[PDB]
């Protein structure tokens, strides 16, 4: 009620929004719609330009399929081999007034540009943990696809809850044995924090194992394998990384790391089961540090990519998700000699593990101050790569423009 | 429902939002709370500067106090002699999502910014045509002031519920009795587009004096004086514009002139009843043309202003609301010397009706088209101005920023 009220609409903007970056640590609690949309059409680009890979698969079943490195999969599997991809991730839909996730925007602009080039497209949101997914997901390819002939395992979560038991899970990101000096980046106030990180309990370690081992990997080839939809010859792989001494007190002998360690183990079980049927495979795959919503949680992490990405920037050899798993399709999943290292494991990281990187890094590390961030790092690159991951800082987008943030998506089965 | 639901707190940005201007025609849809009260800050300030005004009133009543020139006038009141001042206006309060309209934004910092210098300041929300409003106000006087010693009369609406009859009048902003070819601003596309304005029924025009003749002020004066809080010696004027040939047309023999000549009529019979009452007296006070809600909607006015700007910014005599109001007061309602014409109103438009003013920008109409628009006008300074009413194109004002919509105004009585 004022003195004009009712002689005029009020009109489109009463249910749009504009939607800019909000950011609390390694947190962002906006996403754009325009921009997400924006940044998957600039990764489908570019596997589009480095062209068609030969011998890959055709029916893809991609766990954890709505950002970072699971969407880079499915994204090389669909654009680049052409292939079917039936996608499970857990994200939340847009509404008026409420943004949701960058995964939920990402996946709508899947199903968008993956119709456009006559692929299939068909996506189920909820807990991947729990059997009534995984049942949800068998029933999908049954109706559809008939079978698939691999399956990318791409979860990270901070938690899980058991399918069996009642018990909820909590991962800890934790060093072991041994607390930790932790000379960090705060990434709001922009300058070295540093931190003591006390080592897990047990009780955590188990958690974290239980969250980001292999037990859930297991859980869905058995469902798939006997429901009869993995096709003989089948292929898995599950992503992990194993980084440098720098980064091996928090990651690779921290509780996270124990968890990845899991995962070598499992896939052993899992190989076996996928060779009885018909010369299949199961690998661990080591990927690079790249940004995502996963990695920017970890303790020391950015920082630490804000001194990979200026080394590796000059060197020549600085990617992202989407070309680390296009040439990890390449060359390892769908290429005749593929990387592999003394443990079995497929192998995409190597550029990042060059001696000459992680020396170069390693003086960088004890020797950044306040002063010296935006010379000594890459700070900057790193900062742009976060707001990327939640359709900020894009070329081509108005973030000043009105946009809707209630985006559905066609053939999502929500569980 | 997303992966890490809850393990995350939302914060401010859900309750708080980017307002960035949205403009229909001479309708700007949204206001912001930081910049009308940057806004009102400016007026208050150039107030201030030019200096404390002699023998100005010191309780004052102004009914149409939240924007253009009656803001303008509280302020020039309040912050340039120093006088109590009660407000009437009719604006949307803001509460979260919704913005409210930009009067409600400026009354709140006209409060805030007076309780700052020890100032009174109160205000009355409801409509001023209605005969509760005109208790209420005559109550808050009777309580706080005892009496008030002016009464400023400065509405503008386009429509009027009459306190007797159930009668709801619209306002016409018709030519009278001929069709009139308008050569106009289309201010979206920035084009010159031309109109046919049909004349005004009787039945329009009767509507039109209703709404914006001098009825309901003479109503005002009558219910305060007999009510006895109108203070001996008190003094009154209502505002109304005049122009010169180019606008008479649409404007002074227009149908919303024939509602301003029925103030110069209405003006007789108040003066009597305040020259009766100690020597007290009541004018039409004639301003010039500037940008606000209320000349926007009058068509020509968009591009006459334009016009205006460039040839007075050129001489030198351009000013806006708070300008012109200052100098009323000094010169004419508190002055020795008032500026009075032959119809015994005063004056503070002659800078705009001066003949080579007026020539330059005759002469101007007719050769202005789609090319030379931004050479010809100060159609920049106009969208600037207009802008300006809503709280934006504000310096020192980030747009980016959230900012809460939901802001409250103390000692605001709400009819
Ligand atoms: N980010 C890095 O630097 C590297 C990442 N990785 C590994 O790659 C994998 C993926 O990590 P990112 O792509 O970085 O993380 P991410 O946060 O971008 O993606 C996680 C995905 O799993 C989904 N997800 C999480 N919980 C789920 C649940 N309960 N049910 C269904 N979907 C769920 C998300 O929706 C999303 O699609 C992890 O194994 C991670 O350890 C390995 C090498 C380095
Ligand atoms: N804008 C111009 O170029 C000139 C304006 N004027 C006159 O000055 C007066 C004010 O006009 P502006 O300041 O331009 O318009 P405006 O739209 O800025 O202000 C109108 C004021 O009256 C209030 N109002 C409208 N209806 C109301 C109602 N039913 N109850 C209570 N309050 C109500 C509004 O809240 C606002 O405070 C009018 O008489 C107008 O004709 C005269 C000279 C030129």
């Amino acid at each position: 009620h004022h003195h004009s009220s009712g002689l005029v609409p009020r009109g489109s903007h009463m249910l749009e929004m504009i939607i800019k970056p909000r950011v609390r640590g390694f947190i962002c609690v906006t996403a754009h719609p325009t921009g997400c949309e924006a940044n998957v059409k600039k990764q489908i680009d570019y596997v589009t330009t480095e062209g068609p890979i030969a011998n890959g698969p055709k029916r893809v079943l991609v766990i954890g399929a709505s950002t970072g490195y699971g969407l880079a999969a499915r994204i090389t599997a669909a654009f680049g081999c052409g292939a079917d991809t039936l996608g499970v991730f857990f994200e939340r839909p847009g509404e008026e007034g409420k943004p949701g996730t960058s995964g939920w925007y990402n996946s709508a602009a899947f199903h968008k540009f993956a119709a456009q080039k006559g692929l299939y497209a068909k996506s189920i949101n909820g807990d991947a943990f729990s059997d009534e997914i995984k049942q949800l997901t068998i029933d999908a390819i049954k109706q559809d696809l008939g079978q698939v002939d691999q399956v990318i395992y791409s979860l990270a979560s901070p938690r899980r809850t058991h399918p069996k038991t009642g018990e909820v899970f909590n991962s800890a990101l934790k060093p072991i044995g041994n607390a930790v000096n932790l000379r960090g980046l705060d990434t709001d106030k922009e300058v070295i924090k540093e931190s003591v990180l006390q080592p897990a309990t047990q009780s955590e370690i188990d958690s974290t194992v239980a969250v980001m081992g292999g037990e859930d990997w297991q859980m869905w080839i058995d469902a798939l394998l006997d429901a009869g939809v993995l096709a003989e010859g089948a292929q898995t792989t599950a992503f992990t990384y194993l980084g440098e001494k720098i980064t091996h007190d928090i990651y690779w002998n921290g509780s996270i790391g124990a968890a990845k360690k899991d995962l070598d183990q499992k896939v052993l079980a899992i190989r076996e089961s996928l060779a009885a049927h018909g010369g299949g495979d199961a690998r661990v795959s080591v990927l690079k540090a790249v940004v995502t919503q996963a990695s920017s949680a970890i303790p020391m992490m950015p920082l630490y990519l804000s001194l990979l990405f200026k080394v590796m920037k000059e060197k020549g050899t600085h990617e992202g998700c989407i070309e680390q798993v296009y040439s990890l399709y390449k060359d390892s999943l769908c290429g005749d000699s593929p990387h592999m290292d003394q443990e079995g494991r497929l192998r995409a990281d190597y550029k990042e593990l060059d001696p000459e990187v992680q020396n170069q890094v390693q003086q960088l590390w004890d020797q950044v101050t306040n002063d010296n961030i935006y010379q000594l790092t890459d700070f900057v690159g790193y900062k742009s790569e976060f707001l990327n991951l939640f359709g900020f800082g894009i070329d081509g987008v108005d973030y000043d423009a009105d946009v809707n943030p209630d985006v559905k998506i066609p053939n999502l089965i929500q569980g």
